[PDB]
């Protein structure tokens, strides 16, 4: 593990990136020693700069989901990111294109807690018992650092950017959420489809998995916490002008045009 | 009545206007006499010559609906006119935005007939018995004359072939007995943003009856409904502008969706 | 902002108006810099006289929904207003038409709640949690000031409590997590022709959303919306003539109707 | 376009591509003047060879159905291709690896009709009207051709990439449900690999059906009673190697299963 002031300098070249919408170098090319346990403390340094500077916790992410099942994928298990009020659009926003560098649209379920959620011992069943909401949610990522790995994912808070909530809430024992299923289009035509099963099996499991994270840090899941649980589609690129609907079936739907 | 030849010659002029995506002078305004019959003659003419040069009839719309049902509204009656093979576009299609004047996106059902209808006395019940399939439709209406002259008619649009211009079929077809078809409903989203909404019972109180309506009107020309067109039955939702770049979306709830894009 | 003094003594003359059933000329006209702060101030002052001359807050209203989400309008964000308890009819009233100057109906649906929701951070959520029961709306507008000056700005629909004037409630009551609200829809007939149809996803995407909205707009003037008040979400259709002698009958399908008859 | 003979011989070096389980230079890249025209002509070719040999027509598929619809792909239209009774395998079954280049599993529906369909103007009502049965598939996918736009020259020239077909599931009359939500899970060895909704199959997963009998109308060819169409994936083709078990959930649909040995 690198030094704190290490996590903090690497923090604010991120955050430079994201307000000047210019990428840097991949931190594991500049820092091949890089480990998992410093992209987590570089992420928490970031959030930290960002909380500093006037934004407020929301919720999290858990992501690669999909890539952590694909037999494959290296990748063993999920990542997470935190969730910034000012990540959140409304649905039928128009979304300014030039905020984003390389912007991507994926598609999710979100849990909106009522009780807090504290590992090492989280289930699913904990999930359910806590979750006020399950609500369609789309997922607007983006990369702070080149492309020419998951360390610079994580670092870089699990690519988050944008998150738009929209479609019906229902309580979560109203239907089976492995059989949530979706249609994603992007300018008239269908880009991907998917089935809420495709994360981690129960979209519920990540909400588990990741409160069991966040627990060594004495950090919990709090009431009023927005989770979104993870993609069930390959993200889709955002261009100017290109309008998204996702259409959830029985579960509504969300979109958004990109300005 | 005017002359078989005026009638042509008006045709000509809105199939150039069509052709040039130039619009021309309010046809009732050059013609201030001209009746509803002068104005089904130029709209035959005009499918005439159309079909003459390759094109072929696919089917019928009615127009009109809510202006013949709203009270403020002086239409008394709903209009028709021909489709034919080049109006229609799959779901998910790119659209030729240069190809139209002012295109404007309507929301419909269409009913796909297994049998013919023929008038004078088409009823409701002849048109659940000769419908195959009722499916989701938007048609892509334009007007080849001005609308306000450098305001049209009733006379206007029913030469200019009922405002016809596209047609775009989607979502799930199902059997005319499988649900009740006055509740289906919609929501039109243009560039993500809902523009429209309407319920199917806003066609005529019951969107078969304009199908029955329009055999009847084909009757005294020895025309009639053919198995296998598409019949148009109504918007029922007010049509919104289409602009290159525009995306549409229309959400028929558990009867599927039509999308398209105007590039 | 202009001075309390003003504030209120507009107020008088929109009351004065109300009561004579004459308009007044537009304030925005009259006042061609005033904000939309100056026009909630207004409003505000005539709330303040009607409850001291005895009336009772009993809701609020959100309205320009419509026109805040289409394109084609420069209305950035819904408006809101006060609702008091000489505004509501019951279903199947006879409504006197001279207490009213240009009334139109529109179609709704209104969150009864269970629990106060306050702002700053008031989400679709909080509306869940906090409402008793979804049902059925009319709302019958008014205006106060001419519409064209002998046009009115929203600076005027604002400062006339939004336009606010009759509430007619009836139909089902639903739990919020009983069916998709979204889906709900209506049919608006007049004099036994359906007029307007919609759907109530045309209310802000989903019409719980504007209670939220409106919580976090009262939030800066220390105001919640308290348990038992009725919230009017909004209209999902164009609003329709009111005229002595018409009938009206929304069929909601399977959330019930709503009548009413002026006379 | 080739001359018929051309076509034949290029017919040849993919049957023998298949047999051997090797493969051969793209055609594209051996004849730059390919033209779509003559890629369908090659596979009509092959697949009059492969009858000849006595393999019988059980039916046809549509394909492509992914990149036509997705802008990231120069693709116009689907592809369609010949569906002979060797590529049948039931549901549950062992599968030869061996027989196979480089397999993919797909996961489709297919339209089994009662009626005949012939184009050119062809609806999608008249493939409700002629179908039986909608039912479950998988398609396997292989590829004769070395892959190091005009690409799909060579997927149709190497019969679509059609190679193996397990039907299983749930048999459904087409009025029975949407087949537009359709939905599906694609498990390898136990861990889902894929899933998808039926709509992404050009938006309706029967409009191929119609789209196909007006294809095959100019060459005085229907589609006929009895035939298997299969519409076309709705997930991204996972690979299957020795070893490999697949389950695909297609939740009230069924499911289907088999073993690669
Ligand atoms: O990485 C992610 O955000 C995901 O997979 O959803
Ligand atoms: O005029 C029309 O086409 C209509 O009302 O649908
Ligand atoms: O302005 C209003 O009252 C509305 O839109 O419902
Ligand atoms: O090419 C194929 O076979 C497909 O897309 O299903
Ligand atoms: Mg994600
Ligand atoms: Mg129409
Ligand atoms: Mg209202
Ligand atoms: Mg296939």
């Amino acid at each position: 593990m690198f030094d704190k002031h290490t996590h903090t300098l690497i923090a604010q070249r991120l955050d430079q990136a994201e307000k000047q919408r210019e990428q840097i170098r991949a931190i594991s090319l500049d820092y091949p020693e890089i480990t998992i346990e410093d992209a987590y403390a570089v992420q928490r340094e970031w959030v930290r700069l960002k909380i500093a500077e006037g934004r407020t916790l929301k919720g999290h992410k858990i992501g690669l989901t999909s890539k952590a099942m694909q037999a494959s994928s290296q990748i063993s298990e999920p990542d997470y990111g935190a969730l910034l009020d000012d990540m959140f659009f409304h649905d039928g926003s128009d979304i300014p294109t030039d905020r984003f560098i390389v912007p991507r649209i994926e598609v999710e379920l979100a849990f909106v807690l009522a009780k807090p959620l504290r590992g090492p011992n989280c289930t699913l069943f904990d999930v359910y018992n806590a979750t006020d909401y399950v609500i369609p949610a789309l997922e607007l990522i983006d990369a702070r650092c080149h492309n020419i790995k998951v360390f610079d994912t994580i670092s870089d808070n699990a690519a988050n950017a944008g998150v738009i909530l929209g479609g019906r809430p229902i309580k979560p024992d109203e239907l089976d959420l492995r059989w949530i299923s979706a249609l994603m289009y992007r300018n008239g035509v269908i880009e991907e489809t998917g089935v809420a099963a495709g994360v981690l099996n129960h979209p519920a499991n990540g909400v588990a998995w990741l409160a069991n994270k966040l627990a060594p840090y004495d950090v919990q899941l709090e009431a009023g916490q927005i989770i979104l649980g993870g993609s069930f589609t390959r993200p889709v690129p955002a261009r100017k002008g290109d309008t998204f609907h996702v259409d959830y079936g029985n579960m509504g739907s969300i979109s958004c045009r990109f300005v």
